[PDB]
């Protein structure tokens, strides 16, 4: 899809504004809106000059502006704006070299896919995530010097019209279930795409969910554990690799899974804590990866066991043979999370890393003199960030991740880890106020 | 002081009730009240049969009762009860052997002192703690399934009458300062005693503080960090060793400190994380031992530096030469905390452990490529409990701590660590709800 | 009715979503919604992969997914959804064998009918239930640690539009009476169908009632005893058996009733407590089956007496000769309740079980030295579940009910029986608080 069709779309829909959207390293979606008449043919080869100081982690105060280069293939009409707006996802480029910024999540995802095609291991990667969210009637939260509080006050109509708006915005939806047990927990499923396209679709997904909830007077959250005791919000990721239109994950070994796939799982298992730094980036994220019950915490693979973090779904077709990793959560930055998973898998394939043996077991149900034995995902955000700091190498292969970018990411996550670490918690008053 | 004087006190003061008090492994103070006429001469050689199942960590459901044996030297009139009551601190004894219970904090403290006298290193130990508390006007806290909250609403009269009641109850008070900067933070200082006597005095201290506050319509808390940004509540512990009436900590080395004292500091530094499991037993306790600013976090000794955890106070007298360790907090169980510090020091003396060199530096003010280098106290309650689980040996010397007692303590602290770990925190809503 | 007509209906009505509905062992109605464009011709021969772990009683955590196979003959447009939806009832199938799941109520009902046709006793069974509900203006209920409460605040328009919506959804309605005496108690009658069709109609009935009430700002309940003193909600079930288009219940004996029918009644009477475990599955259900007054509690048959649980309605036609059992309540799972009644009747026919003599008496009005003598329905849910545990055999004939399925059902009902048993009741405070 080219720029000419975008200008045609501008004239056709009577678009008044164009909303250029990009993503911070935090995963938050930033935007700049320009009038539709400022979009010309030339606009698609110079982009828009932006002040790259405001965003955290990015260019500092002395190193100056960046370039917003739109991707014309990502153009879509915004359903929620009163004045007809066209959304275009943009890359952040260095104004001189006019190349992808080192600290740009979208550029990093594109680099990861390019490295995939470069290494010759496969031609494309298919990512299918399953982001789950919570719908609440109301919420009030706050934290002053003299205490803290949160209060959460808990339909088909909301989800069905979410699905309709998501299909307006180019997503292909394929199920809309409520979770049977958990109050407010909903999940819309969607069709698999390539990494960067699917990450863009995850940004559109979250946008639609948030805005459609506000229309119905609700509040949606993609926060991995918003409520005690009730099951957390996850984002299970199905990976496949394809070369010239055939799966590399289809073979003859355990559950019809290929040798290349087994090394992919090995690579994911080995670096899973460095991955956890990117896939599980919040401190809330480790209240659902808790040691013990109902946790996708055990770093092993099994088609039967559902206490293993890595599942091998059973499909009556060699053309759909994938691995599902279940530890990532919807608070992840889709670009960085997906790039991390792909690079871990490629490092596993490159180094012939063998995952071991399938745990057709009942984990959790194992006595805790063997619960200790199995590799586990990171126990806290500090542990994950430390493991990332020590295990940078697999992310730097092919220059996808810069040392500088990893450093900036770690620092930006630590400034939030520390704020959580040093605020007093209400449960600590219940337990220790009298003591 | 004998039983006969206690019966004399019963007749003299017209005591109606006798309150037998003991301490859980949590540090909470349990009591059984008997009528004054049930106290006979025979009562001081059989004690009182107690059901030892209710308390957590102690004897289970199949192993049955314990014995409350009063210590007649700990008798004191309760100032707060309308019906004249005599408080007596009791030990928990096994009904058969009539020996100190293995999971009894007071018995463990007595065993630690007995082992001290057995090893011949010194004759007695002098402990001077400095417990600090917070006075608030009001507080409301709570944690349901649908959220959590805390709200804290912030005088000379209260402290001065606290000091008067503490001197009624046999404490020798020696200062009553308000903390200049921190709202509500107060501190009453007291004279040094031996380990077990001082631990009993710390229990009386906390009792008096709590009850006198309630009289004035206030709420006192010994919780290490009840409020954000404002400095935490600590309990700095001054240790001295004496043999036949002379300090073993008085010598000719750094700041007039003896060789035996240097090995004591070495032993405290080496095992400081295993100690932290007992001296810093709450998860709140590590919000004041935070990496960085104003933390007694650096495991080194210095007479000048006040970022070192271990201080060497300067006194114009060889008869008062002590080491002050500043990481313990007032939520500690005084018996277990003091026993741990003494045993670490004795293991340091026994194994000739050299602490190294005095850090006449400015810590925190050090660049964080050397902040990393220095030994640190435990970063979280999990780390401290794991280090305790691995470093049991120094506590088991002379059979002071049983493996069974250490196991029960660790399990009982973990069941609270886990409850804190899996509840959602209000600050995590502020940071990640939208994300 | 085939799949082709369903795809035609999708195009005709401009259906946007398809709602696949199934029933737990609890009787609760679960659903998965897919977009209308995901329904293809192939979708009706593979179904939809579902995670069968969430539902209680069904496949555990290690045994993995199930298949939703739609029944194209059960397709109907949902009247309450804003986005035009097509409801299809689905069976749960094992993904391998592609056969009916053992713990699936709908599959069990189909198996019961298949066993009926297999044994050659009859060709089809006609079930006519009479589910009654309560309409309230408002209700508030709750149960915390510090008490419990319920408060119920009590038209032709509601029922008449209920009847209209039920006829939209393929039910044939045939009366809409309010109960003369009981506040809020309403009843819509419907035409007889076969077992599985009628159970599907009972699910549609309950759905329509609940949703139409919410439209009018009311609350409907199918709970057997929502209010003290006032008569409970029942679901009287009329059974008939047909072979090649003639009743087997039409004959020459008592009230024109056939020999086969008499053994059917005998079989129902013998196993009525095992049946009560399925037809009366709640603890509330035995507050309307109370020993004494106005209870369909007496296990005997009579055309005249209305204190007998089994009635023989008088009809001026041999083509309508049925037996009405009056103990079942609308909280029952229609599939399991109906399967249980049919299997008890078939075991009665197979074993020539004679019911005895008609009780043309006045029961309740009998002195309680003969009230004791007559067989009674179960007195509590525990008794019913114990009798079911002992009397499994009649349900296992022809493999309709698995031992595993019965075990799972019993366990799932017991976890609710126990929660009711151990919560303190307000009336027990009225009677025994002072005592």
């Amino acid at each position: 899809m080219s720029a000419e069709h975008v200008l045609t779309m501008l004239n056709e829909h009577e678009v008044k504004f164009v909303d250029l959207r990009f993503t911070d390293t935090k995963g938050k979606e930033q935007h700049v809106t320009i009038p539709a008449h400022q979009v010309n043919a030339e606009f698609f080869e110079e982009g828009k000059m932006f002040d790259g100081s405001s965003i955290g982690g990015w260019k500092g105060i002395n190193e100056s502006d960046m370039v917003l280069m739109p991707d014309a293939s990502t153009a879509v009409i915004d359903p929620f704006f009163a004045d007809s707006t066209l959304i275009i996802r943009c890359d952040i480029l260095e104004p001189g070299t006019l190349q992808g910024y080192d600290r740009d999540p979208r550029s990093i995802a594109k680099r990861a896919e390019d490295y995939l095609r470069s290494t010759g291991i496969a031609d494309t990667v298919l990512f299918g995530p399953e982001p789950e969210f919570f719908l609440f009637d109301d919420i009030r939260f706050g934290s002053s010097i003299s205490g803290s509080h949160v209060a959460i006050d808990d339909a088909q109509d909301i989800r069905s019209e979410m699905c309709l708006v998501m299909e307006q915005m180019g997503l292909v939806v394929e199920a809309h279930h409520h979770e049977v047990a958990t109050a407010g927990q909903n999940e819309v499923a969607t069709r698999f795409n390539t990494m960067t396209k699917k990450a863009d679709e995850i940004q559109i997904y979250k946008y639609v969910v948030h805005n459609v909830a506000h229309r119905f007077g609700k509040t949606a959250t993609f926060m991995p554990k918003p409520m005690f005791g009730d099951n957390g919000s996850g984002m299970h990721c199905h990976m496949s690799l394809s070369k010239n239109g055939v799966n590399l994950f289809a073979g003859d070994k355990y559950a019809g899974l290929s040798e290349q796939a087994l090394y992919y799982i090995g690579g994911v298992i080995k670096h899973a804590k460095a991955i956890n730094a990117l896939a599980n980036p919040t401190t809330n994220s480790y209240k659902r990866l808790v040691p013990g019950y109902e946790a996708p915490v055990m770093l092993a693979y099994s088609a039967r066991n559902r206490s293993a973090s890595i599942r091998i779904p059973v499909v009556s077709s060699p053309k759909a043979r994938r691995i599902e990793v279940r530890f990532p959560d919807p608070a992840a930055n889709p670009y960085l999370c997906f790039a991390a998973l792909l690079m871990a898998g490629l490092d596993g394939i490159k180094n012939k890393i063998h995952p071991g043996e399938a745990m057709d077991k009942n984990l959790f149900d194992l006595p805790p003199e063997e619960a200790k034995e199995i590799p586990q995902v990171a126990g806290s955000l500090e542990e994950a960030l430390n493991e990332l700091d020590l295990d940078r190498e697999f992310l730097k292969a092919g220059g996808v991740f810069t040392d500088e970018a990893i450093d900036a990411y770690i620092a930006l996550r630590r400034e939030e880890d520390d704020r959580v670490r040093m605020t007093p918690h209400p449960v600590e008053f219940e337990l220790y106020y009298s003591v």
